[PDB]
């Protein structure tokens, strides 16, 4: 209903700070003119989900999930391209939006006939064991340390009891922290002293072991289970990353390898998808920090995975080519260089500009 207009002095009281009505959002109108053309409109929301957004989400919220989770932010940060970038984008800190779809998961013990459902616990340390007390994971609108008292819907205990994860980290940290999947339940009775606790954590990879950062790409992560004491430390799990990789490109192909620790494959559903999304500004298909100066070979051109690299690097691309012209090889420095680095350039700064 209509009422009478306080916009302004609720909006300084949220922010504490000086500033303006229309001081903080410039209104971007060519920019929100493309969005209200393409964006804005209907369309995005039509394409979240089948026909339409409120007589049919409802029914995918009763029947399955909503698709409420995911924030829309990075996806209209990513795609509308705003004006007033920071430069502190690489250094520094991240932009704080990255965001994982932790589509399924669960605590189920399996020797019990009926499974107990624990919600995620977001145990934050370090590779020393650091703190990391409220200032650090929290800070982005995110205090998931509290969430707990998980109770099954209707009819399926399988679904997980993911939100919405918010992380103001720097690179330092994201280089040192890590993060486990603990799972205390919460019971009726109010005493935590009993046996009820986690069986077991997985931690979390930053950055991939080659020095490539979190990927978008399908990767299920599984959890080990076993005594506290050897999980209370993280080389234990720094030895062991416990992913898809290992499985294979390891010889992990037997299951038994590992003299206690058990994937949950066979043993819990625990899809923990990772999904970089575009938003982030730390994606990396091929390793560039090698085409620096540790470079094995010219394997990025014909395996160049020619993915967008929006220059938060930088000036790696160009850089590389005056070393590389330095180097006075052969043509198809020159040729390669060209038709793939301003390849990507003419088809991607383009749309940037």
């Amino acid at each position: 209903q209509q009422i009478a207009m306080e916009t302004y002095i609720r909006q300084r009281q949220l922010i504490m700070s000086p500033l303006i009505t229309s001081h903080v959002i410039g209104e971007n109108e060519p920019l929100t003119s493309v969005l209200n053309k393409v964006i804005a409109a209907k369309e995005v929301n039509h394409k979240g989900q089948g026909l339409w957004v409120s007589l049919k989400l409802l029914p995918g919220d009763l029947t399955q999930v909503q698709k409420n989770f995911s924030h829309l932010v990075d996806r209209s940060t990513a795609i509308a391209r705003k004006m007033g970038f920071p430069e502190i984008i690489l250094p520094g800190d991240v932009r704080n939006d990255i965001y994982v779809t932790l589509i399924h998961g669960e605590f189920d013990k399996g020797k019990k006939k009926t499974p107990k459902n624990v919600e995620v616990t977001m145990s934050v340390h370090d590779e020393e064991g650091k703190l990391l007390e409220k200032a650090i994971h929290p800070g982005a609108g995110y205090e998931g340390i509290s969430e707990y008292k998980s109770v099954v819907y209707y009819q399926v205990k399988q679904p997980c009891w993911y939100e919405t994860v918010k992380v103001s980290i720097a690179i330092e940290e994201v280089t040192r922290c890590h993060i486990r999947f603990t799972f205390r339940h919460r019971s009726s009775q109010e005493t935590r002293d009993k046996s009820e606790r986690a069986f077991g954590v997985a931690f979390v990879k930053l950055m991939n072991p080659d020095g490539t950062t979190l990927q978008d790409g399908r990767h299920d992560l599984v959890v080990y289970k076993g005594d506290n004491k050897k999980m209370e430390d993280a080389k234990f799990y720094l030895t062991l990353p416990g992913t898809k990789m290992e499985m294979e490109e390891k010889e992990l192909q037997a299951s038994k390898n590992l003299v206690t620790f058990t994937p949950s494959k066979d043993s819990t559903k625990d899809s923990f998808q990772i999904a970089t999304l575009i938003c982030s500004t730390k994606l990396t298909q091929n390793v560039d920090l090698l085409g620096l100066l540790n470079w094995r070979s010219n394997s990025q051109n014909i395996k160049h995975n020619l993915k967008k690299l929006m220059e938060v690097d930088g000036g790696e691309i160009v850089k590389f080519l005056q070393d590389t012209l330095d180097a006075l090889f052969n043509i198809m420095m020159e040729m390669s260089d060209s038709e793939t680095y301003d390849f990507l350039v003419f088809d991607a700064l383009v749309f940037i500009i």
